[PDB]
DNA sequence: TTTTTTTTTTTTTTTTTTTTTTTTTTTTTTTTTTTTTTTTTTTTTTTTTTTTTTTTTTTTTTTTTTTTTTTTTTTTTTTTTTTTTTTTTTTTTTTTTTTTTTTTTTTTTTTTTTTTTT
């Protein structure tokens, strides 16, 4: 769910019983998109090319 | 300090219902085949004076079988009633006009990551 209320932003991911939750955690990043790889590439025109 | 009662979401997997992929039948649609209309010219058909020997109508009279005729009893005709179809008031619904309120989509271009197939 998500609870933010202008105060921050808020995503509570409740975890079993019969789970770790840093393992969870690890495998969020792995797999969602709460990691992402940005690709840096420094073009600009310079002299107008 | 140990032990006892109750509460719910999960191990759930199966029954019921819903959703989503399917393909028989009457209504469209493109093709070939047969009805219509306008020109050329063409031997061919067809319109109109003259003569002619014909063959059917009008003097007159005759009869007979269709035109006179009256009457019995049928039976088509007309009357009432009711059903079926046609046709027109009535109602409903939908569309367009011009200023308002709201929205919704398809593609380029590069670079990086997921997400399936081999």
């Amino acid at each position: 769910r998500d609870e933010s209320d202008k105060d921050g932003m808020r995503i509570v991911i409740e975890v079993k019983r019969d789970a770790v939750g840093e393992v969870v955690l690890n495998n969020l990043y792995s797999q969602t998109q709460l990691q992402v790889s940005f690709g840096i590439n420094m073009v600009a025109l310079h002299h107008g090319q």
